This record gives C-alpha cells, structure tokens and sequence, in this order.
C-alpha cells in the first residue's frame, strides 16, 4: 503493498448538472501521457472520481458503453505507467439527487451498480481498490450503513480480494468521525478487506474552500488534531483507515507546515492519503497540484518527501 502517498485525479465527475454530458465539454478524462508525468514524479496510486449517473444512466441496466470505455482507457494508461487506481463513485450517497434507500433509489439498485463495476474491472491489473461512495451527508446519514452493506455485497459478488474503502456519514468527516462511525461496526465483509476512509481540510470551516488565510493564531497541528478523532477510533475498534481527501492552497507556508505535520502523523500510523487534487482540467482551482504555467505547486515536494518513506506493510494503524 500500500502506497502511503497518492493523489486524486478529478474530472470525470465534473458538471453534475449536465447528464449525460459530453466528454471534453462538461467532464474530462486524462489525455494520453497524463499518467507519465505523475509516475515520473514518484506517485503511484491514484483515486479516480466517477459519476454514477454517467456510468449507469438507468437504474438496474447495463453500464453506458461510452462512459465505461473512457474508464477502460484510463485504466489502460494507468497500467502502462505503473499507477494503481482506486475507483471512487463520487455521488454523496445519491442518484439523480435522491438518497440511496428511498423509494426511488433502493439499496438493490446501488448493489446492482457495484456488481457491474466489479464485474467489469475485477480483472484489470491497474485496479487497486473500490471507494464505494464519496461523502454521504445530510438525509443520507441514517440510511448510509444499510446502503454501504449493499455496496459491499455488490462488489464481493465478483471481487473477493481487493480492499473496499468505506466512507462515513457527515461528508466522511475525520474530525466528527466517532460521533457517527459506530453504526459502521455492523458492516460485514467475507474477505475481511475493509478500509475506512475519512476526509479532512484545514481551513476554518473545514469545507476545503479556504475562503480565508491561515489566520493570526493558526495552529500548525490543526491537521493532526482534526484526524485524531478518526485515528483513535480506528485503534479503539481495531480497524484500518485511510484519508481519501485533503488539500491546501499554494500561497502560504503555514499551510505547507501543517500539511507536513499531518503527513508525519499519518506516516507514523501507516494511514495512506489521497491529495485533493490533481486532474486534467482544473484551471485556476486553488487546491490543484496539476502543472500549470506560472504556478508553483509546493505541495508536490512534500508529497514526494513522504512518498520516499518506507511504505507501510498494510493499512494502519497497527493493532
Ligand atoms: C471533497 O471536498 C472538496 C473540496 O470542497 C470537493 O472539491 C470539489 O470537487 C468538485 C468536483 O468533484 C469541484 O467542482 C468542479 O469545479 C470545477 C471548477 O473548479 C468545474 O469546472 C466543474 O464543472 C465542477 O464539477 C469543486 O470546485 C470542488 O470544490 C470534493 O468534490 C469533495 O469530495
């Protein structure tokens, strides 16, 4: 194996209002040669958001051939460049804005999605894991543990080996994790390869919009302090963990120092991270680490420094 250092490659999920949308206009897959740059930077694990509505435009029906073939090609490019890919269903536990478990989107439809995903890509060597749902929140919170078991059951029908990244309620917040995660203790995986994946940003409101600077009394351990509730819950309940989303702006050294402190804490506990974000068409996005002319990405140097640290033998923390 598990790389502690990885990146999100975002784009295939953009412009949720345009369904199905057109590739190259509303959403974007990595062009040819994209993964070569990141491979040569020493990054070998990628989290890849996908939009459920584009992969499966009708519930319980087969996957869209056009959208799924773009995923096929992406996985092919990743394989050629020694990139391991975590597929992320980036849908906030909703399908066309309706929560999984309501009458319009029963858990059996979500189970059907995960079956087809695993059936189609269980054989691709570039596929590393399944992040079965990005950030359940709000009215999805109480229904999410039942939906999660259905997603687990869906993958495990066709993929009995690969890890399952299980996110939590309340945008899978690492800071608030123990206040919701106990309902995930009843989740079952016959393969015993479940990893819980929480998210964290270090701006004031923790939204990752970074509308403000670090601030006068900024605490460098803010990142560690916001993941401590998550990591302690992992140790207390003997579970494995993962940080699927974290990013910072490039315009203040205090952000970088806080990121350094977080990566060390995650290293000490063997918790992998997926930086948010890289991607082929982020433009002026403030958290982007994709190369752009005239823009410095000091976050990448920090990622490379910690990628050089001996990858942990399994997901931490150790029991
Ligand atoms: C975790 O929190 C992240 C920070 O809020 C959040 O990032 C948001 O990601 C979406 C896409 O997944 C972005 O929307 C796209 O933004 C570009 C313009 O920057 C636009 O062209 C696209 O059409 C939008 O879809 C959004 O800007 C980010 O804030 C993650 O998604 C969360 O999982």
């Amino acid at each position: 194996s598990v790389d502690l250092i990885g990146i999100n490659v975002a784009g295939a999920e953009f412009t949720g209002g345009k369904l199905p949308g057109k590739h190259g206009t509303h959403y974007f897959f990595p062009p040819e040669g994209y993964f070569e740059y990141w491979s040569e930077q020493g990054i070998h694990t990628v989290r890849f958001p996908l939009k459920w509505e584009r992969l499966q435009p009708s519930l319980n029906a087969e996957l869209d051939d056009v959208y799924a073939s773009l995923v096929d090609d992406m996985l092919d490019q990743a394989k050629e460049n020694d990139i391991k890919v975590i597929l992320d269903v980036h849908n906030y536990a909703r399908y066309r804005k309706k929560v999984i478990g309501t009458e319009d989107v029963p858990v059996s439809a979500y189970q059907d999605l995960m079956e087809r995903i695993a059936k189609r890509w269980q054989g691709h060597d570039a596929l590393f894991a399944y992040d079965i749902m990005n950030e359940p929140y709000g009215s999805a919170d109480k229904l999410w543990p039942a939906a999660a078991q259905a997603g687990i059951d869906g993958v495990r029908k066709y993929d009995k080996k690969r890890p399952l990244l299980i996110e939590g309620a309340s945008w899978s917040s690492a800071a608030r994790w123990p206040r919701y995660a106990d309902e995930l203790l009843k989740l079952k995986d016959p393969a015993d390869n479940m990893v819980f994946s929480a998210h964290v940003f270090i701006d004031e409101d923790a939204s990752g919009s970074y509308k403000k600077g670090p601030g006068k009394d900024f605490e460098p351990m803010i990142g560690v302090k916001r993941v401590e509730p998550f990591v302690n819950w992992l140790k207390e309940h003997g579970k494995k963990g993962h940080i699927g989303e974290f990013g910072i702006p490039n315009d203040d050294e205090r952000w970088l120092d806080a990121m350094d402190k977080l990566l060390a804490y995650l290293n000490e506990n063997c918790i992998p991270i997926n930086y948010w974000a890289a991607g082929p068409s982020w433009g002026n996005y403030k958290l982007s680490i994709e190369p752009k002319d005239g823009e410095k990405r000091p976050q990448v140097a920090l990622l490379k420094k910690y990628a050089a640290k001996d990858n942990c033998s399994d997901f931490g923390p150790a029991k």
